[PDB]
């Protein structure tokens, strides 16, 4: 009588709804635009449902795969990472006069009342966490659409990198950001992330920042309706990304934080302790139509924790390092200044600040930059032109190889001054 969570890919809204009523299916999540739903049912009903060939494409069990720069109040001079990409703050004098692009952030939520974020916070922000949250195990989650308060703290850190405009300064200090909450206090579902991408794209956010990664199992050798891999989620996520592209939104994704060359299939399978036959992928970072951002340290070298590889990394931005911590131990690291040199200062969920590191802190820098580029050159109708400008004129050309840095480390000063070429 065991009832489990199944991910289902269906063929048609009208026939699916009709089938739901006929078999009284308990649909606990649904994304009409992608033809995917999550249904809670017995293994016996899951198997019978897989036999409705006119309506059901795939079914699999859902799994656990996842501007003041100089006043005495300014912390801008401590933001080494922000200084590095802006020519020490000079790029803030070249910002577009009107900052109309909306940056969507899909993450844990945000402290909307943080002093550095409140002016840029958009009330169009939405909660995608359903009533009762992860697998119905968090009754405090009411499914309230406007509740985007951050419980974990990560989303607040990310938002600061794109939009802080107070003591701390983000990459795009005059642009509004929209938070799409996909975490309660527990885990997230890739289906919630997919719905958040669709929502962001429908809300007109032309830049969508995804700091969440996950290693997903998919098996292209199996074509059965009822599957053992995570096919439905994979499809939902790639379809969400392509949906965003059709709506003229760019999706920016963080590379993973496991320091692995994603071309080494063996090392990837090891992330899910998987022995099938059988492939593991880092998603959405390795998916089609995503800008994949790797992380660099304070010396512009690739962070030791950053994933990388050919046909993966598109660009890199400062995300920090723990080299000093590993070399000198905790005591010397926090008390002799090293933490401050190799970690990223960002906005914290306590209304103050915190030092962190990771690709999730590099990615918002790139998202912010794309928002600036779209507004500066008026590329709203052709957002791919923003990506090409970023790649060809918005990075440093001192970083190599491509398999590690992609087109290079982000340089916002260069990206904003393409019309102001200087003869050398
Ligand atoms: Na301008």
């Amino acid at each position: 009588s065991e009832e489990l969570y199944y991910s289902v890919e269906y063929k048609n809204t009208a026939t699916f709804n009709k089938l739901v009523k006929k078999k009284s299916l308990n649909v606990v999540y649904n994304i009409p635009e992608l033809h995917v739903a999550q249904i809670k049912m017995t293994k016996m009903h899951a198997n019978a449902l897989a036999n409705y060939k006119n309506d059901i494409k795939y079914i699999n069990a859902t799994c656990s795969t996842c501007i003041d720069r100089t006043s005495n109040e300014s912390l801008f001079s401590r933001q080494w990472d922000m200084n590095k990409i802006t020519n020490n703050g000079a790029s803030y004098d070249d910002l577009p006069k009107h900052a109309n692009t909306k940056i969507a952030i899909i993450d844990t939520g945000v402290m909307k009342n943080h002093d550095d974020l409140k002016n840029n916070f958009s009330t169009d922000s939405k909660n995608l966490v359903p009533l009762n949250g992860f697998r119905g195990t968090e009754p405090e989650e009411t499914g309230d659409v406007h509740d985007v308060n951050d419980r974990k703290g990560h989303g607040t850190m990310v938002s600061g990198q794109t939009s802080a405009n107070g003591k701390l300064i983000g990459v795009a200090p005059n642009n509004k950001f929209t938070m799409y909450r996909v975490f309660g206090s527990k885990k997230t579902e890739l289906l919630w992330v997919s719905k958040a991408i669709v929502q962001a794209a429908n809300d007109g956010n032309q830049v969508i920042n995804i700091s969440v990664g996950s290693y997903i199992i998919l098996d292209k050798n199996d074509h059965q309706t009822f599957r053992k891999d995570e096919k439905v989620e994979y499809d939902a996520l790639q379809k969400a990304i392509n949906y965003a592209k059709k709506k003229k939104s760019i999706v920016v994704a963080a590379a993973g934080n496991d320091g692995i060359d994603v071309n080494d299939k063996q090392k990837l399978k090891l992330q899910r302790e998987y022995q099938g036959n059988g492939e593991v992928k880092d998603v959405p970072a390795s998916m089609d139509n995503v800008v994949t951002v790797g992380s660099t340290d304070q010396k512009s070298n690739l962070s030791e924790f950053s994933n990388f590889g050919m046909n993966y990394t598109d660009i890199a931005a400062p995300g920090g390092s723990f080299a000093y911590l590993n070399q000198f131990g905790v005591d010397k690291w926090m008390n002799e200044g090293y933490m401050h040199k190799e970690n990223i200062l960002t906005t914290a969920n306590n209304g103050r600040y915190i030092y962190q590191a990771g690709t999730s802190l590099a990615t918002p820098k790139v998202s912010g930059a794309l928002a600036l580029i779209i507004d500066k050159y008026h590329l709203e109708k052709h957002p791919d032109k923003a990506i090409e400008l970023l790649y060809q004129h918005g990075t440093s050309k001192n970083n190599k190889p491509f398999s590690r840095y992609g087109h290079g480390e982000l340089d916002v000063y260069k990206a904003l001054n393409v019309a102001n070429q200087k003869a050398s």
